[PDB]
């Protein structure tokens, strides 16, 4: 046989686990049956007895083994003859895609494949939250199971565990109406497992008992207690009449889970964003503008607030991968409004100078072939197919160090793709982009932050309270979270980027009417005005209680 030494170990490297020398070890060798048919490690924290092999997590015994489904068993599962697959069900295939893509090169306890795991769960819930009648439903719960019981195995290993939002937070409510797609007037109702849930068939007993109970209400009060405290549950429902709760005022319709959302949100964070408008003193030059989402209801600390903060910043690209562009291609630099409104009581030089030189290097396509490989990152926004480029960004890095013939190669390629589009001047213009046209733009800012620094303009600020920040944040996320996205933000003004931001917090609905600027074009000019009238429509609403 094997010994066992000090969690505990096995030598014929298979690690043991007890939560720790009591007599649960009685119950460990019972379950374990043979020799070189062990698991890598093996826990046991609860009634629950848990393995972790290879990369996946697994919860073996309670005293049932759990494939999660893959997209094509998910499209034979959720299959429903004559319906077009609608944008939730789509939400849904992709998270699911993009999961299943993350336990490739990870294990499914890290927190990569963690926060994918959960936002499959969120857009499975919201799939049945906001469409209860689909016949997709069944599938889901199938794929609900799964995910659950997914969660389960994983999170006694994720590190942090902070990510994962408790199942009675407010939160895990509010993260559902995104795929849920709910009409506004549609009513929260409970089930027969005080879930949150919509009616739609049975509806009718429901539709007409809706002062009869307030369950539903002292869940959603009871959710947002648990979460942020009775302190901000008692004061932001102290100041939420019955109306703003429910259209017809009685229980809580989707519009009133809404005004307990951002309720919260001014409670937490009184300013939801800060407009940026950098006027220099005027070389026939550019203005600039930026936003900094705030941090509404988020409840996060230390480093992952600075994380989430240079995230939540809003420009022509999103600001993590600017930077880390920055360096590639050349390989601490701050690329904030914020980081130059100080005033004169507490790099930009070799980042500078290095720009210039790499912007009139590539104002002279073969030496672009070197630059994409070596950021693919940026290589992606490009329009060209993963498949096609891969190959070679692989015999860049791994083969070899036989180089210059594979950039040489690869350039063949890139133009064998243009002609087979049947758009090659489109191709072309669309490399050309991503791979100059982002330098110049990260050069012409940073010369903006130098001409701020030696006194040559005004950064403008705005405070805009009042807005959606969660909405807000989303808008942001969409904008800058895929190589296409962010190939769009490069093809446009900030300002314009900036006033799709805050129209998605809520803009419009703020000022009253629709706001065009001249033309139909942002400029900065156009959002400080815009910005203004924001400011000028949250006063004239604050006031009027
Ligand atoms: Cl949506
Ligand atoms: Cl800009």
């Amino acid at each position: 046989n094997l010994l066992v030494q000090e969690g505990f170990e096995v030598r014929s490297t298979i690690l043991l686990d007890n939560p720790q020398q009591k007599s649960i070890e009685r119950f460990i060798l019972a379950n374990f049956d043979n020799f070189e048919q062990m698991p890598d490690e093996l826990f046991l924290v609860d009634n629950k007895v848990l393995s972790h092999h290879d990369g996946r997590t697994r919860i073996l015994a309670r005293k049932a083994n759990v494939e999660l489904m893959s997209v094509t068993e998910l499209l034979d599962a959720a299959h429903v003859s004559g319906k077009v697959r609608g944008e939730s069900y789509q939400q849904v295939i992709d998270a699911l895609t993009e999961y299943h893509a993350s336990t490739a090169e990870h294990a499914d306890y890290e927190l990569t494949s963690v926060e994918k795991l959960l936002n499959l769960r969120k857009q499975v819930e919201g799939y049945v939250l906001g469409h209860p009648d689909s016949g997709r439903v069944q599938a889901m719960n199938a794929l609900l199971n799964q995910v659950n019981s997914r969660l389960e195995a994983v999170s006694v290993l994720v590190v942090s565990e902070q990510s994962i939002k408790a199942h009675d937070s407010f939160s895990h409510l509010y993260d559902q109406l995104d795929n849920a797609n709910l009409k506004e007037s549609k009513h929260l109702y409970l089930d027969g497992n005080g879930d949150f849930v919509t009616k739609g068939k049975g509806n009718l007993a429901n539709i007409d008992k809706l002062g009869g109970s307030d369950a539903v209400l002292e869940k959603v009060k009871a959710a947002v207690s648990h979460e942020y405290g009775q302190v901000v549950a008692d004061t932001i429902f102290a100041g939420l009449s019955a109306n703003d709760l429910a259209k017809d005022g009685k229980g809580i319709d989707i519009a009133g889970l809404n005004k307990v959302h951002q309720a919260i949100e001014q409670h937490m964070s009184p300013v939801s964003a800060t407009m940026y408008i950098w006027k220099p003193s005027d070389h026939s030059a550019l203005g600039h503008a930026a936003l900094q989402i705030g941090q509404g209801r988020t409840q996060l600390e230390g480093q992952a607030a600075a994380d989430f903060n240079k995230q939540n910043y809003v420009s022509w690209w999103p600001l993590g991968s600017k930077s880390s562009n920055i360096r590639n291609i050349f390989n601490d630099l701050k690329l904030r409004w914020s980081d130059f409104s100080q005033p004169a009581h507490q790099g930009l030089n070799d980042g500078e100078t290095k720009l210039k030189r790499f912007v009139e290097k590539l104002n002279a396509s073969e030496g672009y072939a070197s630059v994409l490989l070596g950021n693919p990152d940026m290589l992606a926004s490009t329009g060209i197919p993963a498949h096609v480029f891969q190959p070679f960004v692989d015999q860049w890095n791994d083969t070899s160090y036989d180089m210059m013939d594979v950039a040489n190669r690869f350039a063949e390629e890139l133009q064998k793709q243009a002609q087979a589009s049947g758009d090659p001047a489109l191709v072309e213009k669309r490399i050309d982009n991503v791979v100059r046209l982002f330098a110049e733009r990260a050069l012409e800012e940073i010369e903006a932050f130098k001409a701020s620094q030696a006194d040559e303009g005004r950064v403008f600020r705005i405070n805009l309270e009042g807005l959606d920040v969660a909405a807000m944040q989303a808008e942001w996320n969409r904008l800058s979270n895929d190589p296409d996205a962010r190939y769009q933000l490069l093809t446009k003004n900030a300002s314009s980027t900036v006033a799709k931001v805050l129209k998605a917090g809520g803009a419009d609905k703020l000022i009253g009417h629709t706001w065009r600027p001249k033309f139909g074009v942002w400029t900065p000019t156009e959002l400080f005005n815009f910005g203004q009238a924001l400011q000028e429509a949250q006063l004239e609403i604050a006031a009027k209680k």
